[PDB]
């Protein structure tokens, strides 16, 4: 009923995203220095988490979002969001 | 009813800092190397995320607090906890 | 009932360290470049989060873990899952 959110940031200007699950639903609003924006992840959930890194100038982030028991890795490595390698036996 | 909470660190020592949600309200614990103690941070929520970056030495942290569908940026920038401008429509 | 998880990474390869709270009982998986697998981590709680930070290459990792109202800290600095010194008053 209530939302959980999850963040990461990068670099020093910095750059941040927020991800909220609210009634099944994980959706990302975004910071790139000026002024929030919405982006383009969009996936099913009931729980989120995130981490990410650089390699050099260049983001990594991966979201684990969750139903039920099931969890499904997402991926941006720069040019759209894909699902990751992730698996779990919960 | 049962705790929720939210970590972040920096440096090398490090600096931690943990936040709990509990029954309505967000506090937090910090160490910076030897003994932990409370840090300033309180505000309303029942879900936090958070994420801090470095500028040179001078830590900047956002603490994303949640009560029901609605989320609050909280920044500390060295001098004081500040509303932040996040935003967004759940 | 649902699954709740707190992710981690570092380097550029990355590792990425995912917990999962799932019925009592939090568990981890792993990532070093190539597959994923089962890591050491086995700790009770409803409530996971996590930080992480490398001194040169060594990386350290702290997981919070809580049942009810209780935060356990659980460390690992490269030889073995320890109990941190945190506490917290909740
Ligand atoms: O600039 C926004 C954006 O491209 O940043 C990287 C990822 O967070 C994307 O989902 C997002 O749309
Ligand atoms: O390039 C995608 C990928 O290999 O990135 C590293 C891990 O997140 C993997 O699960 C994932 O499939
Ligand atoms: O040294 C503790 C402290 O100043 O560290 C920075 C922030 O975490 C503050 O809320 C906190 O009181
Ligand atoms: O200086 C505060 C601020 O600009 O920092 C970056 C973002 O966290 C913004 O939402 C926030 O208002
Ligand atoms: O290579 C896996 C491993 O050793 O990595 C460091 C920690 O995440 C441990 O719990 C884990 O078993
Ligand atoms: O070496 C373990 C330890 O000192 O590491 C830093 C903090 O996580 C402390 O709570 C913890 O006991």
């Amino acid at each position: 009923s209530s939302v959980q959110t999850a963040a990461t940031s990068w670099g020093t200007v910095p750059s941040i995203r927020v991800y909220t699950a609210n009634n099944g639903k994980i959706t990302e609003r975004c910071w790139d220095g000026k002024g929030w924006y919405t982006g383009a992840f969009n996936e099913p959930g009931d729980n989120v988490s995130v981490t990410s890194w650089l390699v050099g100038s260049a983001i990594h982030i991966r979201v684990y979002a969750s139903t039920g028991t099931t969890t499904t890795e997402w991926c941006w490595d720069g040019n759209g969001w894909t699902k990751g390698a992730y698996t779990a036996t919960n």
